């Protein structure tokens, strides 16, 4: 009986394994943005991504993964809020059965249709598993996606997502460019949170860009033919993985922009 996002399992459970559900600095959150402060002091965000070695795509049981060589400084994110230099070691997306749900961060408690996130590890701690369990640890780039025009360079991701139907499947996925899912500003907003699915621990700079991505009807129906089950169990369709928005508690959220 672990943790999930089904109907006996779901983010509404997760306290009674995970106490820090109910802890001080949770995501994700709405971010309001009247009261989200302009911050003349934060920084553009440095995205340098050219270098960057995917290797392999995962489904997990709860989402798909796309994993970066993060054995040395090939794509990094750096400035904005953050101090030093956070290597990207995978991204994922969380989305909705309709495209009126999906995401995990709202906007004036607007939900897009899903929700990209670019996950770096802080390394002064030397490796992720180290990493998530400092303040400081993580920074998280939430991008996130509305249905309009398509994403090219979200395509080769959702051609091998037939690869990976179901639980604990995997593919090699070589070469792909995670600039072709960048939005053309890198406005943000940003402040402390957590991980969004079990453990919750709560090391994460959240760093969510203003502008969303467009992706189409078909490549956002193509993450929905995904399976939350391994092969050869009963189909449960990976849809509503998302986390509700937390309380923000004690916490303002920076704007870079405003
Ligand atoms: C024992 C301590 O370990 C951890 O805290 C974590 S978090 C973590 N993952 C990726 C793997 C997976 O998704 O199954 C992860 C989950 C949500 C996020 S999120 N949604 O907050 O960006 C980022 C990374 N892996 C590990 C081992
Ligand atoms: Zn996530």
């Amino acid at each position: 009986h672990h943790w999930g996002y089904g109907k006996h399992n779901g983010p509404e459970h997760w306290h009674k394994d995970f106490p820090i559900a109910k802890g001080e600095r949770q995501s994700p959150v709405d971010i309001d943005t009247h009261t989200a402060k302009y911050d003349p002091s934060l920084k553009p965000l440095s995205v340098s991504y050219d270098q960057a070695t995917s290797l392999r795509i995962l489904n997990n049981g709860h989402a798909f993964n796309v994993e970066f060589d993060d054995s040395q400084d090939k794509a990094v994110l750096k400035g904005g809020p953050l101090d030093g230099t956070y290597r990207l070691i995978q991204f994922h997306f969380h989305w909705g059965s309709l495209d009126g749900q999906g995401s995990e961060h709202t906007v004036d408690k607007k939900k897009y249709a899903a929700e990209l996130h670019l996950v770096h590890w802080n390394t002064k701690y030397g490796d992720f598993g180290k990493a998530v369990q400092q303040p400081d640890g993580l920074a998280v780039l939430g991008i996130f996606l509305k249905v309009g025009s398509a994403k090219p360079g979200l395509q080769k991701v959702v051609d091998v997502l037939d690869s990976i139907k179901t639980k604990g499947k995997s593919a090699d996925f070589t070469n792909f460019d995670p600039r072709g899912l960048l939005p053309e500003s890198l406005d943000y907003w940003t402040y402390p949170g957590s991980l969004t699915t079990p453990p919750l621990l709560e090391c994460v700079t959240w760093i969510v860009l203003k502008e969303p991505i467009s992706v189409s009807s078909e490549q956002v129906l193509k993450f929905r033919k995904l399976n939350f089950n391994g092969e050869g169990e009963p189909e449960e369709l990976m849809v509503d993985n998302w986390r509700p928005a937390q309380p923000l508690k004690n916490r303002q959220i920076k704007a870079s922009f405003k």
